[PDB]
C-alpha cells in the first residue's frame, strides 16, 4: 500500500528542555499552548542552547503524526511527507531520520533561510511550544505541482495536515483537499492550537467544508467554540457541532475526534458521541506530553488506512500516545507491539 497516506506540514527541529515555572513567566508563555516566535524569544533560544539538559529531536506536528503512522504500519514507504527545509545540517538530519524510519520524504527547499525549529519547554511533563518556522514558512505550491511530487498525491488515499500548515500554504491545502473531494479520498486536519482557531479562523473555515476527519484537543475545541459564537464548553457538544458543519460534498460524513489528555477521547460519528477512556501512565514513567496528540493521530490513522473500525483506530491512537509520553518529544522504539 505504497504512499497510501500523505502528510503536508512544517518540518521543525525541536529544541527541548526541562525548565521551571520561572522560565515560562520570563518569556510570557503558557503551559499546554503553542505560539509563533517573536523577536523577544531570541534570548530564549540562546538560553535553551546553553542549558545542560537540552535535547534536539525531529519535530513538526504533521511530520510527527506521519512518522508514528509509518512506525505502526511497519511496511516501508506506506507514508509520504511534504514540507520545506533549509540548505543546512538540521534539514538533512530530519530527512535522514524520517527516511530511515520508512517515510518517503519529499522536502521542498528554501535557498536562504535556515531550517525551522521549535522551542519545547517542559515543566513537570507538560509543554509550551514556540515555533520559529524560518524555511518551513516558505513551502511553495510549485513543489506540490511538480509531476514527481504530484504522483504521491495521486497514489495517496488519505491526506493529513496539522492546522499549523494554515499559516504557511492554505493554497496547497485547498489544492489537495479539492483533489480528494473529486476522487473519493479522505482529507483530514487537526485544530493544532488555540491561536490557529482564533487568528487563522478564516483560512480554517474556507478549508473546513473539505474536511472528512477533524482532530483536536479539548482546549482547541473550546477555543473554536468560543470563536464561532457557540456558547458552550462541553467537548461532547463541540465534537457533534464540528461534525455537523457544512460539507462541500456528501461523499463522506465528517468524523470529529477530540482528545482530552487523561480524560476520555470523544468521537462524534453520525450524530452520536462515543467516549474511550485513557489508561493513565504513572507520573514516575512520564517523560513529557510533547507530540502526544500527534502520536494519537498517527496511531489512529495507521488503522484507518487498513480499513479498521473507529473504535480500533482510537485504541491504536491511545496506545501510540502512551508509548510516546514515556520518551522525550516524538521518540519511539524501532518496532511496535500493538
Ligand atoms: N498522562 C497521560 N497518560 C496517558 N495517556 C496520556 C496522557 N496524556 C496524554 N495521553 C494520551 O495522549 C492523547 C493526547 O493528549 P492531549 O493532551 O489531548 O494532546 P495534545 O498533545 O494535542 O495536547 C490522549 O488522548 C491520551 O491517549
Ligand atoms: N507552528 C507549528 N507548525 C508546525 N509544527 C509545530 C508548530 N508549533 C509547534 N509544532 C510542533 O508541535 C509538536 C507537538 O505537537 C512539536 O514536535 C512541535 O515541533
Ligand atoms: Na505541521
Amino acid at each position: 500500500s505504497e504512499g497510501v497516506l500523505l502528510g503536508m506540514g512544517n518540518p521543525l527541529l525541536d529544541i527541548s528542555c526541562v525548565v521551571d515555572d520561572a522560565f515560562l513567566e520570563k518569556y510570557g508563555l503558557t503551559l499546554n499552548n503553542a505560539i509563533l516566535a517573536e523577536d523577544k524569544h531570541l534570548p530564549m533560544y540562546k538560553e535553551l542552547a546553553a542549558n545542560p539538559d537540552v535535547e534536539y529531536i525531529a519535530g513538526g506536528a504533521t511530520q510527527n503524526t506521519i512518522r508514528i503512522a509509518q512506525w505502526m504500519l511497519g511496511e516501508s514507504n506506506a507514508t509520504s511527507y511534504f514540507g520545506c527545509v533549509g540548505k543546512d545540517e538540521y534539514g538533512d538530519r530530519m530527512f535522514k531520520l524520517a527516511s530511515e524510519g520508512g517515510v518517503n520524504i519529499r522536502y521542498d527547499v528554501d535557498e536562504d533561510l535556515p531550517t525551522g525549529t521549535c522551542g519545547v519547554l517542559v515543566v513537570k511533563g507538560e509543554r509550551s511550544l514556540v515555533a520559529n518556522l524560518s524555511a518551513a514558512n516558505k513551502y511553495k505550491i510549485d513543489h506540490l505541482k511538480k509531476p514527481e511530487n504530484w504522483a504521491f498525491v495521486e497514489k495517496a488515499k488519505y491526506i493529513y495536515s496539522a492546522g499549523f500548515f494554515l499559516t504557511v500554504s492554505p493554497e496547497s491545502m485547498m489544492t489537495v483537499a479539492k483533489h480528494a473531494a473529486e476522487t473519493g479520498k479522505y482529507y483530514m486536519i487537526n485544530l493544532a492550537a488555540p491561536f490557529i482557531c482564533q487568528f487563522f479562523k478564516d483560512p480554517l473555515m474556507e478549508l473546513f467544508p473539505y474536511v472528512d476527519f477533524i482532530f483536536g484537543n479539548e482546549s482547541e475545541a473550546r477555543a473554536f467554540a468560543q470563536v464561532q459564537g457557540w456558547e458552550t464548553e462541553d467537548t461532547k457538544v463541540i465534537a457533534v457541532k464540528l461534525a455537523a458543519l457544512p460539507k462541500a460534498g456528501g461523499t463522506h460524513k465528517r468524523v470529529a475526534v477530540i482528545t482530552q489528555g487523561t480524560d476520555p477521547t470523544i468521537v462524534a460519528e453520525d450524530g452520536k458521541v462515543t467516549e474511550f477512556p485513557v489508561t493513565p501512565i504513572p507520573k514516575e514513567k512520564l517523560v513529557d506530553t510533547n507530540a502526544a496528540g500527534d502520536s494519537f493521530v498517527g496511531g489512529f490513522l495507521s488503522q484507518l488506512v487498513l480499513g479498521k473500525d473507529i473504535a480500533q483506530c482510537v485504541r491504536a491512537g491511545n496506545y501510540a500516545a502512551s508509548v510516546i509520553i514515556q520518551r522525550s518529544g516524538c521518540t519511539f522504539p524501532s518496532k511496535p507491539s500493538f
